[PDB]
C-alpha cells in the first residue's frame, strides 16, 4: 500500500500568487482535467504548531465541509519538503479589488458583502474551526460573474501552521488581528474583530486601528480605541456604527456572534435610495494602492537576493559537474543541476524542470541536442527572472502613480515604507543617497535603485 504522490496526481499551470503560508499554482489533474488552486507549504519556511495526527483529522473534516462562502478543500498530501493544499480555483479576485472598479458603492453593498463573509463564518464556527487572520487577501470572488459569491480561504490553517515573522509575508496583517491574540487567549471570536475592522474600512476607507509602522498599528489595535469622527462617516447609518461597535467590543465575552451579527438591524435593513459612499471609494483605493506597492517593494527585494544566492549556488553545481572542466554540459546536465538547485513551487516536478530550461536554451537560441556552454545558460536564467521581478515591481508603481506623474513624492515614500516596515531614518538616509537635487519625489528608476539599497545592493 502505497503513499499518494503529488506529482502523479497534478500538473502545474501556472503561479496563481503568493498567500499566507506559500505559493499557490493552478494544476490539473493529469486524468480528469480538473483545474485546482495549490498551496504549497514549505516545511523549511513554515513550522508546525500541531501533530501529524491533529492536522490528518482537521483535513478530513475541512474536506466534509461545504458552503458557498467558504473554499472548497479537495485533496491534501504531504511529501519530505511539502504540504500541499489542492482546493477549488477562484478568478474573480480579491473582494477589494472589485470594489475599487465600480463608480457606484453604498451602505447596501457593504451590507451584502458582510453578510456572506459572516454566513461563511458562522457555519465555521458551528464547526469549530477559527480562521484568525481574516484579511480582505483572504476574500477571494468565486469568478467575474456580477453576482458571484465571496470566499473565504484559508480557514483553519493558522490552528497548524505558525505565521512568518517577515514583513514581506505580514504585510497587511496588523489592521485586522483581534487584540486577544496578541495577548494569546483566543477563540472564534477574533473573527467577528476582524470582520469588524473589514466593514470599517468598506464604509469609510481607512482602517480603525492605524499606525506609521506595523508596531505602532499593533499598539492600536491592543488600546482597543476608535473612532467615528471622520468626515466620510456622517454618510453613514447609525445601524452600520452600532453593528461595529458591536463586532470591535473588546473583551470577546461581550462582542457580538457571527451569527448574532446575521440578526443585526443593519444586516436585516440594508440586505433587502441609499447614496453612494464615494469617499470611501476614493480612500479603498488609495489604501490598496499602497499596500500593494509595498508588498510589491519587498517581493523585489526578496527577488533579488534569491537571485545573488540562486545563481552563485547554479554556478558552483555546474562547476562541479563540468569534470573535464572545459564549460561545457549537455541539456540533460542542465536539467540535472538545475534539479539539484530547486530541490519555487511551480519548479518541484522534473517535467516542468526540462521545460523551464528548454524555454531558456530557446530564448538565447542554443541547440538543445548539443552541449552547451553552461555559464551563459546561468547568465540567461537568471537575467530572465531579474527581468520578470523589475516588471512587477514596475507594474506596481505606475499603478500607485494614479494621476501619472511618473513620481512618488517624500509623502508617499514614508507611507509605503512605514506599511513595508522599513526604518525611517534608513530609507530617508537611502533617499538622500539617490535624490541629490532636494526634488523631494523619485522616479521609477530612482525608487528602484533605493530598494536595491535597502537589499545591500
Ligand atoms: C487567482 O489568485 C488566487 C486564487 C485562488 N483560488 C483559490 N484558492 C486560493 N488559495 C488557496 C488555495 C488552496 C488552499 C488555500 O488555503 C488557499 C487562491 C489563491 C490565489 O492567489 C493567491
Amino acid at each position: 500500500h502505497s503513499t499518494a504522490i503529488f506529482s502523479d496526481r497534478y500538473k502545474g499551470q501556472r503561479v496563481l500568487g503568493k498567500g499566507s503560508f506559500g505559493e499557490v499554482i493552478l494544476c490539473k489533474d493529469k486524468i480528469t482535467g480538473q483545474e485546482c488552486a495549490v498551496k504549497v507549504i514549505s516545511k523549511r519556511q513554515v513550522k508546525q504548531k500541531t501533530d501529524k495526527e491533529s492536522l490528518l483529522r482537521e483535513v478530513q473534516l475541512l474536506k466534509q465541509l461545504d458552503h458557498p462562502n467558504i473554499m472548497k478543500l479537495y485533496e491534501f498530501f504531504e511529501d519530505k519538503g511539502y504540504f500541499y493544499l489542492v482546493g477549488e480555483v477562484y478568478t474573480g479576485g480579491e473582494l477589494f479589488d472589485e470594489i475599487i472598479s465600480r463608480k457606484r458603492f453604498s451602505e447596501v453593498d457593504a451590507a451584502r458583502i458582510i453578510r456572506q463573509v459572516l454566513s461563511g463564518i458562522t457555519y465555521m464556527h458551528k464547526n469549530k474551526i477559527v480562521h484568525r487572520d481574516l484579511k480582505p487577501e483572504n476574500l477571494l470572488l468565486e469568478s467575474k460573474s456580477k453576482d458571484a459569491n465571496i470566499r473565504i480561504i484559508d480557514f483553519g490553517l493558522s490552528t497548524h501552521f505558525e505565521a512568518s515573522k517577515k514583513m514581506k509575508d505580514k504585510i497587511g496583517t496588523a489592521y485586522y488581528i483581534a487584540p486577544e491574540v496578541l495577548h494569546g487567549t483566543y477563540d472564534e471570536k477574533c473573527d467577528v474583530w476582524s470582520t469588524g475592522v473589514i466593514l470599517y474600512i468598506l464604509l469609510s476607507g481607512c482602517p480603525p486601528f492605524n499606525g506609521a509602522n506595523e508596531y505602532d498599528i499593533l499598539k492600536k489595535v491592543e488600546k482597543g480605541k476608535y473612532t467615528f469622527e471622520l468626515p466620510q462617516w456622517k454618510k453613514v447609518s447609525e445601524s452600520a456604527k452600532d453593528l461595529i461597535r458591536k463586532m470591535l467590543t473588546y473583551v470577546p465575552s461581550m462582542r457580538i456572534s457571527a451569527r448574532d451579527a446575521l440578526d443585526h438591524e443593519w444586516i436585516q435593513t440594508y440586505t433587502k435610495d441609499v447614496p453612494s459612499l464615494d469617499n470611501a471609494i476614493l480612500n479603498i483605493r488609495q489604501f490598496q494602492g499602497t499596500q500593494k506597492l509595498a508588498q510589491a517593494a519587498l517581493l523585489y527585494m526578496g527577488s533579488k537576493l534569491t537571485s545573488q544566492d540562486e545563481t552563485k549556488e547554479l554556478t558552483a553545481i555546474f562547476h562541479k559537474m563540468d569534470k573535464n572542466g572545459d564549460g561545457q554540459l549537455d541539456r540533460a546536465e542542465l536539467i540535472e543541476g538545475y534539479k539539484e538547485l530547486m530541490r519555487d513551487a511551480s519548479m518541484l516536478d522534473a517535467s516542468a524542470v526540462e521545460h523551464e530550461v528548454d524555454q531558456v536554451l530557446d530564448a538565447v537560441d542554443f541547440d538543445k541536442n548539443g552541449y552547451i556552454e553552461y555559464s551563459e545558460f546561468v547568465t540567461v536564467a537568471m537575467d530572465r527572472k531579474t527581468l520578470l521581478s523589475r516588471e512587477r515591481l514596475e507594474r506596481a508603481f505606475r499603478m500607485f502613480d494614479s494621476d501619472n506623474s511618473g513620481k512618488i513624492s517624500s509623502t508617499e515614500l514614508a507611507t509605503i515604507f512605514g506599511v513595508s516596515d522599513v526604518d525611517s531614518e534608513t530609507w530617508k538616509s537611502v533617499l538622500s543617497e539617490v535624490d541629490k537635487n532636494n526634488d523631494g519625489e523619485v522616479d521609477f528608476d530612482e525608487f528602484q535603485q533605493m530598494l536595491l539599497k535597502l537589499c545591500g545592493n
